[PDB]
């Protein structure tokens, strides 16, 4: 199940069951105080829906569709679970409430009203310039200090996304990006992003080789996927490995050590991070740690 996991220390780490996680009801919220709009997205078992919360602002709420299996109840409650111990930060997409009893599961999130970032890319590149409403690389920047320092949160929770991507980082108000797990709210069967690997489905173009080889997910392995996505950023939406099917060769490519060539836009400060971030040996590439303070230096440089 293509979802994040917050591990304990061991093995090195296992991940919790997060049905034994508490959910405290001070997160309780009056369910008829919610008038839904429209929907955002829908997975074979659930959706997202926007909607109007009195007491009045938008937000999102997540729930299961009406044939969801008892095991997908659980698990929408155990999302509420993990997003309660998580904790709010500035550039994750937080739990505001959530209504558990008086009927089903609802999940009330916050609503970024532009939608994910990756599409935002692709409709914004043929106005991009790098220097001067034109998307710049002053944003880019800051887009990428933004899911640096909400990926440097979650593993300071111990907590691993396992899917980290610009489709899974949403952009509201402002410029802030707002890292996401759609979680129930997303059937993958759908994209051809996800590729079929034995009975799972795999953003495998997005994977370190460990995660693909050896079923290795850790903090190092996401460190890997956000080079990924920096290659996403600064290609303006483009798809990672450009006309590469995954197959064999594909694979042995990544296990040999090839890599994507810079994209055009990309400071070479920022490829070197990429390059460093797709190291084969995980100890040695940056924590996210290490990587907030370097696109600060650029930032300051700039
Ligand atoms: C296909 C691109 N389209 C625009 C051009 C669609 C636009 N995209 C949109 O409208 C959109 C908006 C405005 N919000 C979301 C999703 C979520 C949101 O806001 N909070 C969440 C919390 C949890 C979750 F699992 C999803 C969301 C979408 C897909
Ligand atoms: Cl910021």
């Amino acid at each position: 199940e293509v979802q994040w996991k917050v591990v304990e220390e061991s093995n090195n780490y296992s991940y919790i069951d997060p049905t034994q996680l508490p959910y405290d009801h001070k997160w309780e919220f009056p369910r008829n105080r919610l008038s839904f709009g429209k929907t955002l997205g829908a997975g074979a078992f659930g959706k997202v829906v926007e909607a109007t919360a009195q007491g009045a602002m938008t937000v999102a709420v997540k729930m299961l569709k009406p044939s969801a299996h008892s095991t997908e109840r659980e698990a929408l409650m155990s999302e509420l679970k993990v997003l309660s111990y998580l904790g709010n930060h500035e550039n994750i997409v937080n739990l505001l409430g959530a209504c558990t009893h008086g009927g089903p599961t609802l999940v009330i999130t916050e609503y970024c009203c532009y939608g994910d970032l990756l599409n935002f890319l692709r409709r914004k590149r043929d106005e991009f310039v790098p220097y001067k409403d034109f998307l710049t690389l002053e944003h880019l920047l800051s887009f990428s200090y933004q899911v640096a320092k909400g990926m440097a949160f979650l593993a300071s929770k111990n907590c691993i996304h396992r899917d980290l991507a610009a489709r899974n980082i949403l952009l509201t108000h402002g410029n802030i990006t707002k890292i996401c797990d759609f979680g129930l709210a997303r059937d993958i069967k759908n994209d051809s992003n996800y590729v079929d690997k034995g009975n799972a489905r795999l953003p495998v173009k997005w994977m370190a080789p460990e995660s693909i080889f050896n079923s290795v997910y850790t903090f190092e392995s996401d460190v890997w996927s956000y080079g990924i996505f920096l290659w996403e950023l600064f290609s303006l939406g483009s798809s990672p490995y450009p006309g590469m099917p995954v197959d064999s060769k594909f694979y042995k490519m990544i296990k040999e050590g090839f890599r994507m060539s810079s994209p055009e836009y990309a400071p070479a400060e920022m490829y070197d991070i990429m390059k460093t971030c797709w190291d084969a040996d995980p100890d040695k590439r940056p924590t996210f740690k290490q990587i907030v303070q370097d696109i600060e230096k650029q930032i300051s440089e700039s």
